[PDB]
């Protein structure tokens, strides 16, 4: 049971332990992205008005 | 479970910290881009003129 258990929870808990990860590195290229689209479109917008 | 979820952990923050590269390159590409189309733009707006 213990061996088992604590194998299927060590493997899960490192899937979860990574998605957090790749989750958090998602939201800072998401804030990279975000000012990327933002001076883009900016100066972009000068080129349109 | 500390080797497995070490591994995939260290793997998933080796692709963040890949891509927070990338993204904030492509932050400061997206800004000499945007000078380029910038008086690509202006100076050719002399020409239609």
């Amino acid at each position: 049971a213990v061996e088992s258990t604590g194998n299927a929870k060590a493997e899960a808990e490192s899937r979860a332990e990574a998605a957090r990860i790749e989750g958090e590195g998602s939201v800072l290229q998401a804030k990279l992205k975000a000012q990327a689209l933002a001076i883009e479109t900016e100066a972009e917008l000068e080129r349109v008005k």
